[PDB]
């Protein structure tokens, strides 16, 4: 109701890294950041303990986490669960991911998704449908079996329900081109992933509308001397985004910095999680197969990588630690960036008034010690 | 003679960040960085304790520390005081810098960087001749073998002395100058390959005459030196000046007397310049020098310019190594280079450093 601010931290606004600032939140919004003794006499504090104030984390990919996964439990209320999950570890908003199946588990999402974002502001913003239109040659754990090509019914099933889909995958080389501008007509963001696209098709699938690479360098064409492939067409695009697992696992941290010099704003940082993430756990169903969770690592019971386990927060402090990245550009790697990418930055993703106050507190050692949601306070 | 090793630190070599590796030391050189896993079963190590491993700051400019003034002082303990000084924030190479007067002045200077040279390696790479002329330059060239660097500003010295200077070895930089940019860019044809504090006291960069800065930003083997005290050029300028010139960029101090020693006040080449507030003024309260040191100013774009840690790290020792040329023997942690390393914590505090392998506190 009243007031309260934030205080005693270095807040990184997105443009800026402030000491002896505070951040006044009213409500649902942001009201002023400025110096701390500029706040009125008795303006109710918190204070931070001299911690990190960030924008909370924006994950733009995320099947399920805190020991649920979205596609088995395909409800309003495992996304409920998901966005408590990321919480602990400085996440506040996500793109609850489903992965290759039904058109039925499809016509679901759907519903989950509209259900929850009419009880729940600024935390799920949409879906974001990875496949099934993909190609099997880059199908990864995706079932052989609901990997199709784009029919034109549940195409226009997903743009008639754009304003709850925030985001599809999927994969140029083989689907109408059709397709992919009536997604961007829709407001849909149309991703390239799970591919095996030469670099000139990926080149048309971009200017069809393709705005945003899943998981650069997980099923795609690599770039070779003679074929640029996806990587390559996505580095020689200047508008279109990748997202970037950075969890040591997925790609290697070489790959990662030669990838934010080339695509610079444009790479987004992505947990792609799995159950796991946020809980702790023996193993878990990825659509059919046990995926043991192995001290940090998904792994199929030979020790092959299963899948993702990262954390938001350990994303951003492997990106600094690992990669050589700048604290406040990792910080916007996790938080600027995605929003922008899914056009949501107009009131998320920076700390500045009359945006929405959605913060994060993490220490040095980058634990997260606290969450402001919508305005909310939380440990 | 035993090789030790140092362990349990972060290590930035330099070309990568390392953990749960050790640093070897055989001599005054740097025999491997391997993982602690292959250190041989029976050999002494230095526990770090988690703290960060860097090779040595090496600062090109530096007037004075430790209480006193190369300038007053031209002797080579002076050279030895402030080495020593350095030692606590880092600094385990520089470049003894005098401002020219009298060749008298500028003769005792060789003699004390001769004298000095000849004791020690690797800690005073050489003089630095900063200002004040056919006579004054052969006297330089021919004391080439311990001058390392001139600042000068070309508006005012034929071509050939230069050409000269670069022929003879030495690293000629611009500086004090009220050059155009087409002026500069015709020095750095000449031979300049270094700028002296980058902003400070040269033709400033506008619309219509990019003046010095803007010769330098366009000329990409030219190395700025750089004050990161947040007094000598806004934090911006410096994050700027980095996107522009990448590796070129190097950490100076500039620094003077009151750089890591207490103390009130000291005459600069003139004025009586006082210490309040880890600053130097007048009673008037304007800039009178630099009091910076090397870990403050990795410390410092780290934290206000918003560079990576292992980038500052480098523009505090592998640009500067290059700059000078030394690069092959300074300025990195790898097999067969000097070992001169420094260690610091979390919070920039240095800790020890080793010179030609050995190591202090
Ligand atoms: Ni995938
Ligand atoms: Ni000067």
């Amino acid at each position: 109701n009243a007031m309260y601010a934030l205080t005693n931290c270095k807040i990184y606004t997105g443009n800026d890294v402030l000491v002896k600032h505070a951040v006044i939140i009213n409500g649902d919004k942001i009201e002023a950041v400025c110096p701390i003794e500029s706040l009125p006499s008795e303006m109710n504090v918190v204070d931070l303990n001299g911690a990190n104030l960030s924008p909370g984390f924006i994950d733009l990919q995320l099947n399920g986490c805190g020991g649920v996964m979205f596609n088995d439990e395909i409800t309003a209320e495992t996304i409920d669960t998901m966005h408590k999950a990321n919480l602990k570890s400085g996440c506040t908003s996500f793109l609850p991911t489903l992965i290759t199946s039904s058109d039925e588990n499809m016509r679901q999402a759907i519903a989950a998704a509209r259900e929850y974002q009419a009880k729940y502001p600024n935390q799920s913003l949409g879906l974001h449908l990875e496949g099934p239109y993909l190609n099997v040659m880059k199908k990864g754990i995706h079932s052989v079996d609901f990997i199709r090509p784009s029919d034109d019914t549940m195409i226009d099933t997903i743009c008639a329900n754009s304003d709850v889909i925030a985001k599809v995958t999927l994969a140029p080389e083989n689907n109408k081109p059709e397709h992919i501008e009536k997604l961007v007509k829709a407001g849909i963001v149309v991703s390239i992933g799970h591919t095996n696209a030469t670099y000139s098709e990926a080149r048309k699938s971009f200017e069809s509308g393709i705005t945003f690479a899943t998981h650069l360098f997980n099923a795609m064409t690599p770039m070779v001397g003679r074929e640029p492939g996806v990587v390559g067409a996505i580095y020689d695009t200047p508008e279109v985004y990748a997202g970037i697992i950075a969890d040591g696992f997925h790609v290697d941290y070489a790959n990662i910095r030669i990838a934010h010099k080339i695509k610079g704003e444009k790479l987004v940082l992505v947990t792609d999680a799995t159950a796991p993430a946020g809980a702790e756990m023996d193993y878990f169903i990825f659509v059919g197969k046990k995926v043991y969770y192995r001290d940090g690592k998904c792994v199929d019971e030979n020790g092959t990588l299963g899948g993702s386990a990262l954390t938001m927060i350990e994303a951003v402090q492997n990106t600094v630690e690992h990669v050589g990245i700048a604290l406040d550009e990792a910080l916007r790697m996790a938080t600027l960036y995605p929003a922008k990418a899914i056009g949501v930055d107009e009131k998320l993703g920076r700390i500045k008034k009359g945006m929405i106050a959605n913060l994060t507190v993490f220490d040095r050692d980058f634990n997260v010690k606290a969450t402001v949601v919508n305005g909310q306070y939380e440990q």
